[PDB]
């Protein structure tokens, strides 16, 4: 979890809370996606919205599939191997873009690249294909960079 930002670490805490609220006995890709969409002003959320995807629409489609469990375990809810894979893919996606940090945008790209999980299935069906979201990530950051250079020009 070394290079995780405050916001990228809060998405994993909210994943544990989302699993607990639904009384699930596991943290899957679904809970990392439900964690992510709390951060409405981050690059991940802004990337999806700029592709005409709505956050509460993502929530409804994830929740319809995964349902509700019997009872959350009393201790830590265990991450699934694919949930672990999403987090590993997120930290390999950051360097490839030339980023010195793991942000909400890398977790979104991790969820999509994982490919097999509920998160990837929901996002792909809403038109959140990997290369399309990557391009949107890059354009948003380049777009933010230009606005802040205008600011900087006092």
């Amino acid at each position: 979890f070394e290079r995780f930002t405050d916001r990228a670490r809060r998405v994993v805490v909210l994943a544990q809370e989302e699993a607990r609220m639904l009384n699930h006995n596991y943290i899957g890709t679904e809970h990392i996606l439900l964690g992510l969409i709390h951060e409405g002003e981050g690059v991940a959320a802004k990337s999806l919205e700029s592709l005409g995807i709505s956050l509460e629409g993502v929530r409804s489609q994830v929740e319809e599939i995964i349902g509700q469990g019997q009872q959350a375990p009393s201790g830590h809810i265990p991450f699934t191997p694919r949930a672990k894979k999403v987090l590993e893919l997120s930290s390999r996606e950051a360097p490839q873009l030339g980023h010195n940090y793991i942000g909400t945008e890398h977790i979104l790209l991790g969820l999509i690249r994982e490919g097999e999980g509920v998160a990837a299935q929901v996002l792909v069906k809403l038109g959140a294909e990997l290369t399309r979201v990557r391009q949107q990530v890059i354009q948003l950051l380049s777009g933010y960079k230009l606005a802040a250079a205008l600011e900087h020009h006092h």
